[PDB]
């Protein structure tokens, strides 16, 4: 395992990164996933690392972000790579390009990324057909634990928010174990407005309806994806309406639209949501805050700057009962998974925990 690790890490990755652009580099992983073309996940899962949550069984905590699988391509490829769970989108209700390129941008130095895609997407009906031609081959997955999460956008032009999440229900919400309204794209104008109260409330009741409507096997839960730049009042009102609504859990964070003090890389000026270490403690916190106003009711899934198992296991402390990785991959690549596994299931030994499960929101008892 630390074999690939260190070559991986060392000297692969970063050879192939400095031969590509990084949207070509993003787009030759995606078919290398689908294909297969993978390194062996020489990590066993073990007992300690399931979760129960969300109506499901999670083999490992560590899933694949949004925004990798963008349309659904290599979902079978990323559970070879380990991931316990796989959430593919953002998906918009029609196809759309998003933004002229370059769009992606890496920050070496700084262990980050800034993208600014703009909800590329193939849209939701060749989604659609994409998971219904494995839509047993998931059902399967699931039972054995894998669950598939199917991250929500909305066109650039849509007059009606509300009505584009809702197209992606009625779609896609059959073929998933768990939708999430993402509220929190840096890069689509007037989308994290969508985050305030009155207008949340009136767009979560609207989605909840469209799933509430769906057959009982069709049914996935409903999460809402938020920001690491929101006020206070912006907290406290998602929080509240949240819990007034029964919303199933909150994925904490999307990328931010901040430039924390400290960032070398020479790109770190352009405009986009930046990922990876320097967004890591920010969305730490932000999952303290959100299990804290939710009084530890509302299941998260922790994701910002994971990259080890002591990131994973701060992220699960503070109130995540799973996490996701995305930009850690793009410079250690695929052994990434099982480092973080391993990292993780040793921490919970020596922290006295008997599984992940204990861990969740430990910091709060403090
Ligand atoms: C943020 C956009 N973005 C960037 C640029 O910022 N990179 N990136 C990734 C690239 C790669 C690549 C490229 C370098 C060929 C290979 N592999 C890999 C290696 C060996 C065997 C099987 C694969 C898939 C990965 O895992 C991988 C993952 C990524 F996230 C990515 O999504
Ligand atoms: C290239 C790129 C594209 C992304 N696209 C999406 C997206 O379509 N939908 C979404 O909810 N989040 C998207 N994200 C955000 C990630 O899901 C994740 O919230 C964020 O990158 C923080 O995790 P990380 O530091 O492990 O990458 C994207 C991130 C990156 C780097
Ligand atoms: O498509 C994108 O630009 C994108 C969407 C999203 O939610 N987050 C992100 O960082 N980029
Ligand atoms: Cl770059």
């Amino acid at each position: 395992a630390t074999g690939d690790e260190r070559f991986y890490a060392e000297h692969l990755m970063p050879t192939l990164q400095g031969l590509l652009d990084p949207e070509s580099a993003h787009r030759l992983a995606v078919r290398f996933t689908s294909l297969g073309l993978l390194p062996r996940a020489r990590f066993q899962d073990s007992d300690m690392l399931e979760v129960r949550v969300l109506g499901h069984k999670f083999r490992n905590p560590v899933g694949i972000a949004a925004g990798f699988d963008k349309h659904g391509e290599a979902v079978d490829g990323l559970y070879k790579m380990g991931f316990g769970f796989v959430e593919i989108g953002s998906v918009t209700p029609k196809p759309q390009e998003g933004n002229p390129r370059p769009r992606v941008f890496r920050l070496p130095e700084d262990q980050a990324v800034i993208n600014r895609y703009g909800f590329n997407s193939h849209g939701l009906s060749v989604v659609e057909h994409r998971l219904r031609a494995r839509q047993q081959k998931q059902a399967k997955l699931t039972e054995d634990g894998l669950p598939l999460g199917v991250n929500l956008g909305k066109n650039k032009t849509s007059v009606d928010a509300a009505e584009d999440y809702a197209e992606g229900v009625r779609v896609l919400g059959p073929l998933a174990d768990y939708l999430v309204v993402n509220v929190s794209s840096p890069n689509t104008a007037g989308l994290r407005s969508l985050q305030g109260k009155a207008e949340l409330r009136r767009l979560l009741t609207k989605v909840l309806q469209e799933r509430d409507g769906l057959r009982r096997v069709h049914r996935p839960a409903v999460l809402v994806k938020i920001a690491p730049d929101l006020t206070s009042q912006d907290k406290e009102d998602i929080a509240s309406v949240v819990k007034e609504l029964g919303i199933d859990g909150l994925i904490v964070t999307n990328t931010t639209v901040s430039r924390p003090a400290g960032l070398q890389g020479a790109l770190r000026s352009e405009t986009g949501g930046l990922s990876g270490k320097p967004l890591r403690d920010l969305s730490t916190q932000t999952i303290r805050e959100m299990y804290a106003l939710t009084q530890g009711r509302v299941p998260i899934i922790g994701v910002g700057g994971v990259s080890s198992g002591q990131d994973a296991l701060e992220k699960i402390r503070a109130g995540a009962s799973l996490v996701q990785l995305y930009t850690a991959l793009t410079f250690w690549g695929p052994p990434v998974v099982g480092k973080v596994k391993r990292e993780l299931e040793a921490l919970l030994k020596e922290q006295g925990f008997g599984g992940v499960t204990d861990a969740i929101g430990a910091d709060h008892r403090r």
